[PDB]
């Protein structure tokens, strides 16, 4: 197993990378691997939880689960006050 930062993916063509945080080898994304919510997508900057495997391009991160990380979201901007 390992975790990381997807540093960038593209969810229009399904692939990207993440920086993992077993010091970051460079794992390669791909969407079919990703298993999220209904999306098979990452978003640039979350943290992500993945295994990585071996692939065309180098590692490939298979079992790709998004675990986020910031999710202080809709919580201020507007009123953060009673």
């Amino acid at each position: 197993m390992a975790q990381g930062t997807v540093k960038w993916f593209n969810a229009e063509k399904g692939f990207g990378f993440i920086a993992p945080d077993d010091g970051s080898a460079d794992v390669f994304v791909h969407y079919s691997e990703i298993q999220g919510n209904g999306f098979r997508t990452l978003e640039e900057n979350q943290k992500v939880e993945f295994e990585i495997g071996e692939g065309a391009k180098g590692p490939q991160a298979q079992q790709v689960h998004a675990l986020g990380g910031e999710n202080l979201y809709f919580q201020g901007h507007h009123h953060h006050h009673h």
